[PDB]
């Protein structure tokens, strides 16, 4: 039945508490989606000052269950099937020569608003690198977001490897490893090898003085005829 949760749109909250090589961060996040259009519109704020990590290297871990799933492959929507109890979402993001993030969060339903609760924790980042030193382009590439099923968890794993553009032209890669397990005890969809196109854009909102992002994100489910 968690489908029929989001025909609509539907408010989403996000919040994140970090600690990056000792530097503490807290980001809140508001916004909407509408999983019929695979469409993600949300606003991120640094509550604590100035974020001590570039804002791309978080995208990811600030709420799949608003990708597009196209009818033939509804059966393999594994994160609305979760809903309204939801699931756990952990994370080992390894930025290539550099340190790794390893984020847990909670994806569940806080009455009609889908809220995102993420405890991140990065270690081995090299002070004058491309994470810490803040050389990393504000943009976005498309991905694939590859998913397998994790049959003995009763949940899902996901692979992929996302580019970040650094200022002088060259590229961090960040690979991704995922897991989802869910957090109710009821029936989930466990689906077949497949794979969430993304695209993100990133912006700012000219009337914000606060460290932030605006982030707008379609995501359609592909990878089965």
């Amino acid at each position: 039945k968690g489908e029929e949760l989001f025909t609509g749109v539907v408010p989403i909250l996000v919040e994140l508490d970090g600690d990056v090589n000792g530097h503490k961060f807290s980001v809140s996040g508001e916004g909407e989606g509408d999983a019929t259009y695979g469409k993600l519109t949300l606003k991120f704020i640094c509550t604590t000052g100035k974020l001590p990590v570039p804002w791309p290297t978080l995208v990811t871990t600030f709420v799949q269950c608003f990708s597009r799933y196209p009818d033939h492959m509804k059966q393999h929507d594994f994160f609305k099937s979760a809903m309204p109890e939801g699931y756990v979402q952990e994370r080992t993001i390894s930025f290539k020569d550099d340190g790794n993030y390893k984020t847990r969060a909670e994806v569940k339903f806080e009455g009609d608003t889908l809220v995102n609760r993420i405890e991140l924790k990065g270690i081995d980042f090299k002070e004058d690198g491309n994470i810490l030193g803040h050389k990393l382009e504000y943009n976005y590439n498309s991905h694939n977001v590859y998913i397998t099923a994790d049959k003995q968890k009763n949940g899902i794993k996901a692979n992929f490897k996302i580019r970040h553009n650094i200022e002088d032209g060259s590229v961090q890669l960040a690979d991704h490893y995922q897991q989802n397990t869910p957090i109710g005890d009821g029936p989930v969809l466990l689906p077949d090898n497949h794979y969430l196109s993304t695209q993100s854009a990133l912006s700012k909102d000219p009337n914000e003085k606060r460290d932030h992002m605006v982030l707008l994100e379609f995501v359609t489910a592909a990878g089965i005829t």
